[PDB]
């Protein structure tokens, strides 16, 4: 079909091997950055592979990146810790040799760390060995190291009495300014993801038995956290609104409550907020770490069903005319100014600000189908399905309901391509959402 | 449907010149002809078969056009016609006075007025089947006139008409200003009407060939820059800026980000309509209601742009019809932008008057385009709704709010054409035939 | 010195011949159109040539010029007048042949018309006759028919009751949408001038005495016009602001008179407004149109003394740290918005919006020598000194007070170094500011 000769097309060789995937084909704009594979694009295209059962493309990926791992990584005389992986890398030659270039943050706009990458990198090396049986990698002393190293940078001490990790604005899949600086939930909640899967992968050997162990404490303190002080349903947002200023932990002021959550949320619905931090709640509904939450098990059973009542519930709001919403709901006027920095690429209900991601139907569908809301997943792909093709497979959508391509968006966008695949491969076979929880 | 309470209030309208109908006063409130007001009354008694009225307006209107006017020590262009006439009295004999915008408030010239003389005199030989009028040497003369004002040279690469604001039915500054979808549309009908009205003797086969011209570059533009719908909106929001070249796609440079987000909502996938206005940087989203029904009456549209009009109309009933039919624009210039735009015109305020407001006299042309359309459920429940309300309120020249819910604000009553548009458009019902003279 | 050769670097040869000045020398940024030749740019580096006694450019600018308004010039099937001069030209070559193209509004930005250049042209062709003495070239056949299809196009019968002249947004020196739609002072101006340049270029044959009877009807309505309504002074603000609603010949509410404006004037001050339509009264002050205004002499001279008064009280709002302010003031917020369209390059006090334009200080010096204010010539080409070489001539200044490099301006910009050049012409011989007036 149409959709797999896309995706190999896609494909980057390497040495004459296959070792990922560009992240878009937009054959009239600028090559930019997006003729380079990136580590969270690749995931849904390995998930592909991995079901077809071609696998050797996503083996290599992993051997690649973690040689990528060990290569020098500055800025002015600093380098970050020994553990960071890329946010993407592509293939350049010097005449006849061929050679990996790989960035960083130190060539990234806005020179954004790309701190969901080491996460998604564990998590695929797990998925790969559930997927194919091959216990051969991980073992290795330089697959064992390279956890080690991420590891190493995660549970690195810092400034803060919780467990959350503290980054800076643009750290995960939403790589520009956008007020997601701090405790963002997409962080933690593939922090924790990525913290489970080092338990299965990590091998007990001297050294293994110091990290297994702190592994697992932080698993508890992060999901505790995460469960008490991020949920939000009406009983607790009428928890929240009578709280005394200066009970309340992180001194959230009750008319710094939201108009349009109390709205929103219906009676049986719930979610992750999409931040926390001193003074500070972020309201904001953000799909990507509340699916994810729902698939790694971060969320309890309720809790996860109560996200998918929301789904339901708020449907135009959250699906609309192309699944997903990445965030709800847009920054705007004055807001969007003062907290993006007045960046042009995030409008209202554009991009990042709003925008709705075809490649997060693969987590949707996944979601939906650990849950039990297989209606659900039918009709997100269903609407997906209607437009994606005809509209040359967008890298987004912009509007509240998602009815304009995306105003900057790459046709022939990989990961948008490789999301309905991956949905559809979900939906034929359900037992293989089992890869990513 | 001579004994009916509208059809007596129209006749009570009739303004006398010498023994001899000429027009209809704006209104009976307890004043003088507009020519834009007149032509829906002259409709309803063509269609009733009293055509000396129509031909008396024709003939002093085209009299009046002659005229010398001046502001100052300059004088402007010969062909211009004038807003309205009265009947001054010397007390020994009568006269006819003229308004060309010298004595209006705001100094407006009524481009429109042009237009609607020249269309109503095709409405009155398509009626009537008397050529011998048109064919006068004194109206070849006056058509000739108008056409040498709308085919005046332009510095631009725009085959739009160029005005300032305020030159049409709003007639107070608006935003209305360059390029109003209404004038463009009225200029199209106009040289239409002038293909046929034209006699290609001496001079006229010169005429006729700047017209021919203009009627295709116009109705290229229009169609293929005017024209907003989803599949349409996706590509403009998708623009680059800055684009400098005689190919690219972003000739107007709009800057997508400057799109209200009104729009993208509003519309239905089956829906569309041609913008208020285009110009450098600009683009009017604007839904303008007589330029919209013209373009479908005047074959401006195609048949499908046609049909996705009516279809917009379906869908937003209450933003375009509501209470009563029909919303002159939409939507409202509100806050800032009223002050910017109107200069704080107390007149104008959000879902007033040209802003937002509900017009009684566009009922005959959205039935006319409904009829056309095939659309004659529409017409039926816009035809119900005005019914319900005008004779109790008194024919209000306008409504007010989102909905036209509050009889207008400064709205004078028994305002004529908003009695004629009621009887229009229930002839138009009546017998569909009668749509011909304005299409 | 650096500033003539800098100047002759950017002259344009065709055919072995010099026809014109490039508008920039910036080697950084993208070609555009810079690299063209531009009408209204050409003007003060023909000033320059003229003074030096290097004339033959400057005739063969008019000469190619000329030819060029004989081009065809269309865009879907819809022709303009036939007088229309053209915003810009370059020079291309097929092989080995070379010729010319133009833009007259069909390739430009926003499809703007370049109202001003054939304005500029005809006057130009009037410096040009009046410096050198050759009477030659304006008597030619060619040059009183590209006169006359200019004034066809100018002198049309159109639909307004004033002897103004309607245009859109961006018809002039600011070419982008600015709110100067309809009526704007600088077209007036540089009309009138254009017409009284008319008079002495017109052969009075047969057909010209039919055209200058026109041009003389014209110049008296539209000096009426332009003194007695487009003037503001205090007088002038205080008969406004008691006007009634619904005397007043253009319906200007009283509220719609702006705060900032009775501040701002001083007892002793004045200037013509920007614009007059329709409920429409622009009160922005526009530098070019006031001071053509003084040079023309379409100003009285207490008029003309008014201005210069004004310039001297409010110095750092009209000149500041560079000479001169475009516009005053910025549009801004929200305002910014709705007249502009959002336009980027145009954000408050930037570019045609509130930006202080160096070429301008050629007509500023010409204006304060006329009208004996010799101190402010001098100060202001001080001011200007000071900076220009260093920043490497900037197209133009942002800020309040222009101490900001321009946003997007282009360095080493053509009419900037020639705008200093022929200030200081001025200032050394006053008697050939007859040129331009
Ligand atoms: O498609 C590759 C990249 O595109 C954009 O930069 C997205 O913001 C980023 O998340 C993605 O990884
Ligand atoms: O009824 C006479 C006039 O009334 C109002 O002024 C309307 O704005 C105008 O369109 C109409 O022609
Ligand atoms: O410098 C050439 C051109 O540059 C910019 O486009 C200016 O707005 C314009 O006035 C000028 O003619």
């Amino acid at each position: 079909t149409e959709s797999w000769k896309l995706l190999e097309s896609s494909i980057i060789y390497y040495e004459g091997n296959p070792i990922g995937t560009v992240a878009a084909q937009d054959p009239e704009l600028a090559a930019l950055n997006y003729d380079q594979c990136f580590l969270r694009d690749f995931v849904p295209s390995a998930f592909v592979f991995l079901m077809d059962g071609q696998t050797d493309i996503v083996r290599n990926f992993l051997i690649e990146t973690l040689t990528l791992q060990s290569h020098e990584k500055e800025m002015d005389c600093f380098q970050p810790g020994a553990g960071l992986m890329p946010a993407s890398f592509k293939v350049e030659s010097d005449g006849s040799k061929e050679y990996l270039v790989a960035d960083f943050g130190e060539k990234a706009i806005a020179r954004v760390p790309p701190v969901d990458s080491c996460m998604w990198w564990i998590l695929l090396l797990r998925a790969y060995e559930k997927a194919t049986g091959d216990l051969t990698l991980a073992r290795e002393p330089k697959f064992q190291a390279g956890i080690k190293l991420i590891l190493d940078l995660c549970l690195a001490h810092r400034f803060s009495m919780y467990p959350t990790m503290l980054v800076p604005d643009g750290a995960f899949m939403i790589d520009r300014r956008m007020g997601v600086y701090e405790h963002p939930l997409e962080i933690q909640v593939l922090f924790y993801a990525a913290l489970r899967a080092a338990r299965e992968l990590l091998l007990p050997d001297g050294d293994g038995e110091q990290y297994l162990n702190k592994v697992h404490g932080r698993l508890g303190a992060l999901q505790y956290h995460i469960r008490n002080y991020y949920w939000v349903d009406l009983k607790r947002l009428r928890e929240i609104y009578r709280y005394k200023g200066n009970a309340n932990k992180f001194n959230i002021f009750s008319q710094s409550i939201p108009d349009w959550v109390i709205e929103w949320l219906p009676e049986k619905g719930g979610y992750l907020a999409g931040n926390l931090g001193p003074g500070r709640m972020d309201f904001r509904f953000f799909a990507l770490g509340n699916l994810m939450a729902i698939l790694a098990g971060l969320a309890s059973e309720e809790e996860s069903q109560r996200i998918m009542n929301l789904f339901a519930h708020r449907w135009e709001d959250l699906i609309g005319y192309m699944p997903v919403k990445i965030c709800y709901p847009a920054l705007q006027g004055l807001e969007w100014q003062i907290v993006t920095g007045c960046d042009p690429k995030n409008i209202p209900w554009s991009y990042h600000n709003g925008g709705n991601w075809p490649v997060l139907l693969w987590l949707f569908t996944a979601a939906a189908l650990k849950t039990g809301k297989v209606e659900l997943a039918h009709e997100a792909i269903a609407i997906a399905e209607g437009r994606l093709s005809n509209d040359k497979f967008p890298e987004y959508y912009d509007g509240n309901n998602g009815r304009l391509i995306g105003k900057e968006a790459r046709i022939y966008q990989t990961w948008s391509i490789a999301g309905l695949l991956v949905a559809k491969q979900f939906l034929a076979n359900p037992d293989h959402v089992e890869f990513i929880s």
